């Protein structure tokens, strides 16, 4: 089993598709292990550039294929560095981009704290004949100024994990388990700009809402409830592109159904309002009167479905 | 005949384009067979990389092409191994990405349930050149937990079948027959997005509708239902996004037009009620008495079209 | 000039962007030709797979690139396949995926008609060279189901033609003259979509410009009719996203522009109306009374704008 | 300075990206010039293939590198070819898309008239040491049938021009400058999909602006005109997404921008009607009149920003 | 420590993804070294193209990888020059594309003044093993006039930094710091698109929400109200697909939440005017003769939020 230690510096993160939980992840990666000893032109060591470790490779060169687990496709690798030493290691420099998939948990879309992972493994070579011996991740290039859509907070976990694998018992009997190493950098999503342009305005149609009922005759009052509805049909077709679509339901979903509650209540009561006349000549008050209980009532509605 | 047993684990399937009917799976495919015996350094197996199975292929060995047949363009192949034993057999690791096609059928939009198919063949080699003997696909990494857009249901279903060709019979007289490989993972839609988000307010819309007739005048009900269409054409633009085009409708657009013929059946009314004046002086009883009537018959008929 | 023998098996057609007039197809092609005969090992075919046909044609063995016509860009290839006989003749066997050009005709965008065209011309050698025997395409796997957004009606009609070239003329003086295959398959468009979303509510908001003209005063028809605008402007958004852009003008459009100069007919007749008052007291009978009359008329223009 | 013919065959021209001001061409490149004389096998040209070309210029092969001076990337070249003459001269022909990009000048969007610009020059090879002879370029395969979104006015122009370059004197003393072909393919845009679907609904719009005053009291003029916006604001994001952007204003933008300073002049001068009440009990005559006056004058308005 | 001279022709920048804060350069790069002095045929220098330069890398000639530190993914590069000199100096030329990033400060959207910055580092070489000379950037080919959405102020400031790294700290002891090339070009985006398109109009919204105010009863004034909001709300899901997400908030956005809190302005002062009645008797004089007050009381409040 040689001895592999793994630096991976992660040069900056961005691109996070919401809508199929991949986020693009730029960095260099190095390999660090030792072999046998070889013979260099002088003690400087040698470096083998891009399009030239291959015919190392094919030589008879032994380099591991460290592939990604959670990577999307292959990743769109750039330049691969080998510097083989006199004393007998051998270090592989490379420049990754990938698109990188993980578990992410949309529970509050706004205030979101999910962890971007990347998952490294051998390919080939499993834990008898590849051990990663310890991972340094510089997560230093990274660094939130108050303008980066997601706050990257603290430093970066590293694990050494050792997986076995199902689909290689029928190939390899006892030795189908690979080492493997994951790096979670825990991220929370900026909130500023849904607070300031998806919840507010939500705020306001509701106080809208409430103050729909000041109208002291019936049928203007459900002309407006009907303008009002357009208004948050218009406003929920807003907001229906920046989110993914999961079983439960997001804060600016759950501010959105208040909104059509609202509004429907609005109906109910402007409805059973003219319904109170048991003759037709009994005025409302005591339920026209619902322009102070039902806003507070709706706010500890709103709190609730806030918390 | 050479016996070859393929196991595939599918890693993750996403990315279900519902307008082109393909899905992206990512995962691995490893293929066993057995040839001619050969000399290996030692009694460890030969492993041999990605960028090095080629200059082998060139050499002289044996690997097959085993390709997808329902794939869109070819398969974004990530690192490839091959490991020769000394035994006799070759095991052949390939890491795979591909955008597969299906005849997905999207009879109940919100509530489908569909099949992601892959369909592995030999490219060139026949029944009597390459036999496939079994497949076991370890769906494992593959579990919902109710946050997944698709829960995948039970396990994957194998099935090797024997297909004959029409186009390769000019070229092959009674030998243009291949092996095929069709694996089958039943996968339910999760409803409840579109139930707690595209239904609902076509409940409360339809509810509206309902709820239009309570005006006791003509005018302002004729200018109350043009403000409502108005919202059925906002709402109806709404939702225009994300589901595919199909001969039949599907659930949401019947829930469409069926808002649209509530909205049209309360302007027939309403020019009748109207028009039932036959000398000017009648008054609308009988018909202005359908808040009642018409909202749990139109219950019924969408009981009848979510049905 | 040498025989080849073509076979294009046509797997699937999708992906047809009527905004750039391409459409991506997926299959196989088959080339048969004769050559000098040569030794196998044994009487078995030998058969050449991709990645090692190239080291062939480096050798000098003769494959021709049959190039297509009316593609974009290069096509994404899969496996290709040589099988050298014996015999003395030459099978190569490709997979090819292509996003082609036509010159679509949107005459009747929901009705319409097309043919899908592949064209196939070898690329440098012309027809003294090579010459195209025969093809027979295999349109098999094409099936329509009533599901499928294009109905593939009938067979695939195949042709051979010889196509001279005027650029051509000034590095071959008399032979720049190539052999080529056009294969067209007749698709029509399945317009049930069009038909139950798109068009149907442009009968209903047509028929409700028919109906705001039941309103007794004028100042409450002019804002119904202005209502009415913003539904036509809204439901004029909707759809402006499914269809290519033409100098004349699609079923779809002539809709719209007609509810458009039904909505200003509306404006026009209220205005003409409210001054056909001479001295501000004569009332409003003849012209008031197109609530029969106009619906008719309308319903014979958009006879015209549908036939 | 070696002669070089070139000839450049435009299959077809489509893709403008208004937005990027790039543009995607097709089509063949064939360049001619004469070298040293060679032995070939018989008075046969020799022709050697894609994935061949490449092991004749390893060998010793000079084949200029001609390349797109205005392209966006690489262009995905196809098949490449080249003739090899027992005369002497050699033919490399080659097909090319490329995404072109051009300072398109977006005066009048829907009657726009640009030139789409191909700009061709050798990578390395200057003036004394490759020189273009003449070019013809083959714009046949382009033709306008009054279905094309662009009409490609006459023949292409050609045109031989030497450039020098600031960058390459530090690195060549005397000889940086090189030779260039520029080819002009001038195209006016198909303005009959924008005059009869986005000019037409703002006259409709603008005359409903200018009806809007034969109401009789300024509340529901106020409501009116406040729909109105509404009308124009919807409209005003109905072609939001067809057009570049621009520091100057397209003629669609005039009119949004005429339509606005319409409902806003209405908006004016109703509020000022209400406000020439000096005591309460004057009437609006003169400033109500404008029913026939304010509608001339915004058509000279409207000739003035078409025009 | 091998001189090297850079020398980058910026072509042209365009394609400032401001979602992503990516933009795309266009460009070469041409590298001047002195080696060891080689024998040449005759006096003229040896010109290596593009799939040539890499049989020269093999055979052991140095060329050195130039990476790119701010590049997403791989430049996809075009052709490649190598002039080999008798005197002993190599010159590299190179033509690329890049993806590059930046932290882009959207402080004032319309008003934005940014640099796009190249960063250009070799990959493997540190400063005792190649160290940058000098570099001057040729930035000739850009130039505005006035059409271009971003105008390009000044030259390009080039400066030639010495960066160490953490992470290669384990693997060189002592030498682990690299030489450093930054190209800044500050670049100021053209605002007369945005201030004659997205500015403007809620200029006039905002004064109609100022004449919202002029209506003598209050239940039409509410029903205006709510109509404003649906205005404001449309133009609100306008402009939802030009500009990122920042914490802090776009001069767009504070005119859109200017808008949301005026028209509230008007909803809590016409419910507080309807509210002063303190018997129902007295008449609302002083709060309702703010159509002079609070209109220039909120172009006081427009011009804090645009300063």
């Amino acid at each position: 089993p040689v001895d592999v230690s793994v630096s991976i510096f992660i040069n900056k993160i961005y691109g996070v598709n919401t809508l199929e939980q991949t986020y693009k992840v730029d960095g260099y990666i190095v390999a660090q292990w030792t072999g046998k000893p070889r013979k260099t032109p002088g003690d400087k060591p040698l470096i083998v550039e891009n399009t030239q470790i291959e015919r190392w490779i094919n030589n008879g060169l032994w380099v591991p294929a460290l592939e990604f687990i959670n990577v999307v496709g292959s990743p769109d690798t750039g330049n691969k560095r080998l510097m083989l030493f006199p004393d007998g290691r051998v270090i592989y420099n490379a420049r990754f981009l990938g698109s990188f998939s993980n578990d992410m948990d949309f529970r509050l879309f706004p205030f979101d704290r999910q962890q971007f992972v990347l998952e490294l493994e051998p390919f080939s070579y499993n834990n008898q004949q590849l051990r990663f011996s310890d991972i340094q991740v510089y997560t230093e290039n990274i660094d939130n100024e108050e303008i980066d859509e997601w706050w990257i907070r603290g430093k970066a976990s590293t694990h050494i994990s050792d997986i076995r694998y199902d689909h290689l018992s029928s190939v390899q009997p006892n030795q189908n388990e690979f080492s493997r190493i994951t790096v979670r950098i825990d991220a929370v999503r900026n909130p500023s700009y849904y607070l300031w342009s998806f919840i507010l305005p939500l705020g306001l149609i509701i106080a809208a809402s409430w103050s729909v009922f000041w109208l002291e005759s019936f049928s203007e009052r459900l002309q407006t409830s009907f303008t009002l509805m357009l208004t948050v049909v218009a406003y929920a077709f807003y907001t229906s592109n920046i989110l993914p679509r999961l079983p439960y339901t997001t804060v600016i979903d759950q501010m959105i159904i208040a909104g059509y509650g609202s509004i429907f209540a609005a109906i109910l009561l402007i409805i059973f309002a003219h319904h109170r006349q048991a003759n037709g000549v009994e005025d409302d008050l005591l339920i026209q009167r619902c322009r102070l209980a039902f806003p507070l009532g709706f706010l500890a509605i709103g709190c609730v479905l806030v918390i």
